[PDB]
């Protein structure tokens, strides 16, 4: 068994530029910290639970964004036996110009709870992908506090502020 005592909510940022295509990416990747766990064949799983477009904005010129987890690099990682152990998982995001809105509220920066998680408390994909299935049927509008409270032991959850400044 593995348990964590690290912050388990991480939020990151991504600063898009303004270009002139209409979709870009970044890699990136995220390190969950102060895990221990104390058996060889105890490992942490990564889940990407936004696989599709969710959108953002709007941003100060009324633009919109899409954005998504194109891909993760892993799918889960064998921690074993380790006191002070970290699991570093790269992932790409893609950001897509959406559809506009002249009327809503206007900010500069837009927080996406559902990104990517990654359990240590033995669950399974097939597990995770059952809890986030009844989730999209429940019609929750996110998924993060209904997995991480649906999931046995810890779950590192990754949250991402989209920030973007048209002129």
């Amino acid at each position: 068994g593995c348990r964590t005592t690290a912050s388990l909510n991480i939020t990151d940022g991504i600063n898009v530029g303004e270009i002139l295509a209409n979709e870009t990416s970044f890699s990136k990747s995220v390190v969950f910290t102060g895990i221990s766990c104390d058996t060889s064949t105890d490992k942490i799983v990564y889940k990407n639970i936004q696989s599709d477009w969710v959108e953002v904005g709007p941003f100060g010129n009324g633009e919109k964004l899409k954005v998504k987890i194109e891909s993760l690099g892993k799918t889960s990682d064998t921690i074993g036996k380790s006191s002070n152990a970290q699991a570093v998982l790269p992932y790409v995001v893609k950001i897509a110009r959406g559809t506009p809105d002249f009327t809503g509220e206007r900010k500069s920066t837009w927080f996406i709870s559902d990104t990517v998680i990654a359990n240590i408390g033995g669950e399974s994909s097939s597990s995770i992908d059952f809890w986030l299935g009844i989730c999209k049927a429940l019609k929750f509008n996110w998924c993060v506090n209904y997995l991480t409270s649906k999931l046995a032991g810890d779950t590192f959850t990754l949250g991402l502020n989209i920030s973007y400044y048209p002129k």
